[PDB]
């Protein structure tokens, strides 16, 4: 049988049963909530820094940690030594995966900007697996609505990410963007930054003079480099010690709503009063992960 969906090269024909995957760049956490580890050969080595890959992958001697690089990642032939059905893909190098695709192996090519198109792109990769992802979708944009419903008459606070210095930020066509807004952050990196994320000088991070400052899952920095950063000493952000590591989740996937619950929580949160977060959180990973109620205890907040 086969199935066809479309992706960043356009129309794909993916064979199936779909036994073999690898996952490169990014949907790190997509086996995890399909629980569809056994049908994993690869995966960036970046994922099993996941605290819902650590948890959920139960076998991971097996698993080939591959290159996280954008992209010329561990090339062509570790790829046919692995032998996968399909490889899954971010896109940082169009070129480089243009190439891959001429070896006969499929490949499955995204490049999410947004949670939505992070939803869309999960929704064709579970025609490809053959599993049903409409409830654990549900679950996804029930979240969504409820952060929105929250910050409803709730002015954004100005605050920006940093990634793998303290002068590199996101701005349009970036899904860390679109987490930042969706948790109620006017992210100033919009300004300067027309694609993706940047370096932008110091001068002109001191001058927008961020309320808040959240730091990248992945990056080098603590929020102990920043605070201490001398050349920061003048911004808002650091006065009032708002700034912020974001929690061990990937976001190219299936836990992007909370990574803004996150955000909203550390800069909103008084839009939160009475709410019971961890219920929100608990029922979270029982729907989307299928985890039972010890398993779900490490992954509350606090």
């Amino acid at each position: 049988q086969e199935v066809k969906v479309k992706d960043y090269f356009g129309e794909q024909t993916i064979k199936l049963p779909v036994s073999k995957i690898i996952y490169l760049g990014s949907f790190a956490e997509v086996p995890a909530m399909f629980h569809t580890w056994d049908r994993v050969v690869g995966i960036s080595d970046y994922a099993f820094k996941s605290d819902i890959v650590k948890a959920t992958l139960k076998d991971p001697e097996r698993i080939k940690p591959m290159s996280s690089d954008h992209a010329a990642a561990l090339n062509v032939e570790l790829l046919k030594k692995l032998s996968p059905d399909l490889v899954v893909t971010f896109v940082g190098n169009p070129k480089a995966v243009e190439h891959a695709k001429k070896f006969g192996i499929s490949f499955l090519s995204f490049q999410e900007k947004t949670i939505a198109e992070v939803m869309e792109d999960i929704d064709t990769q579970a025609k490809a697996l053959e599993v049903d992802a409409s409830k654990k979708l549900a679950k996804m944009q029930e979240t969504l609505d409820f952060i929105a419903e929250r910050l409803k008459g709730v002015k954004k606070k100005k605050g920006v990410e940093l990634f793998h210095k303290a002068n590199k930020i996101s701005g349009h066509q970036a899904l860390d963007s679109d987490i930042l807004e969706k948790g109620g952050i006017d992210n100033f990196g919009l300004k300067y930054v027309k694609f993706g994320r940047a370096d932008i000088s110091v001068e002109k991070i001191v001058k927008e003079n961020p309320e808040i400052i959240f730091i990248w899952w992945i990056s080098p920095l603590s929020p102990e480099d920043v605070l201490n950063n001398p050349k920061f000493a003048t911004i808002k952000a650091i006065k009032n010690k708002q700034v912020y590591k974001l929690p061990t989740m990937d976001i190219g996937g299936p836990r992007a709503p909370l990574i803004s619950l996150f955000i909203a929580l550390k800069a909103h949160p008084e839009a939160f009063k009475g709410v019971d977060i961890n219920a929100i959180v608990k029922d979270y990973y029982k729907v989307v992960f299928d985890l039972n109620d010890a398993e779900v205890e490490p992954f509350l907040w606090h």
